[PDB]
């Protein structure tokens, strides 16, 4: 089963200049908890915005050139980026704009964070069906003294 798991200022934006310029700590704590053990699937722009290997987690890079880095794991297609996972219950791909556009189709999961920010960003979420979703889980929370907006965690299975 493949998943995609992403957070989503107003109008879809989820990234500005190669970088996310919001800090919600809990929204990084729900990321960790629901990808920790399992394989995670990045395309070459967000594993240079990480900077380092996400530990507890099997890391493969999509690129069309050869790794650089041999503490994760190079592809250079979706199907090797699959295979490369093994045989797993939920592969977690976590972005960006280009990765989430080409494993959309083959999803059968998303958890999404939105937020309640406005950013002017260069990179957005695809445009997901919303008939073809049900929403399973949701959970909203006010902004705190570590959270400086508003945020929702969703869960959503293709139906
Ligand atoms: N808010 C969020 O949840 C979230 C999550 C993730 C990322 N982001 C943000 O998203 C932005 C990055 O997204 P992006 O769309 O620019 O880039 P991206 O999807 O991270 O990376 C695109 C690169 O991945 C490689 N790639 C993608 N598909 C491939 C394929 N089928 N075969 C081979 N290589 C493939 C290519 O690398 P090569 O050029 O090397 O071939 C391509 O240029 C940043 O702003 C980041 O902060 C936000
Ligand atoms: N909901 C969501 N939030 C995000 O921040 C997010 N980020 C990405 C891509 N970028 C990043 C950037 C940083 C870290 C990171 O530092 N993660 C640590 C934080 C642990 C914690 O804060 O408790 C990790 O171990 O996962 C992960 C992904 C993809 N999907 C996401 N999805
Ligand atoms: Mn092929
Ligand atoms: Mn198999
Ligand atoms: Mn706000």
């Amino acid at each position: 089963m493949i998943s995609l798991i992403a957070a989503l200022a107003v109008d879809r934006v989820i990234g500005m200049e190669n970088a996310m310029p919001w800090n919600l700590p809990a929204d990084l704590a729900w990321f960790k908890r629901n990808t920790l053990n399992k394989p995670v699937i990045m395309g070459r722009h967000t594993w240079e915005s990480i900077g380092r290997p996400l530990p507890g987690r099997k890391n493969i890079i999509l690129s069309s050139q050869p790794g650089t880095d041999d503490r994760v794991t190079w592809v250079k297609s979706v199907d090797e980026a699959i295979a490369a996972c093994g045989d797993v219950p939920e592969i977690m791909v976590i972005g960006g704009g280009r990765v989430y556009e080409q494993f959309l189709p083959k999803a059968q999961k998303l958890y999404l964070t939105h937020i309640d920010a406005e950013v002017e960003g260069d990179t957005h979420f695809p445009d997901y069906e919303p008939d073809d979703w049900e929403s399973v889980f949701s959970e909203f929370h006010d902004a705190d003294a570590q959270n400086s907006h508003s945020y929702c965690f969703e869960i959503l299975e293709r139906r």
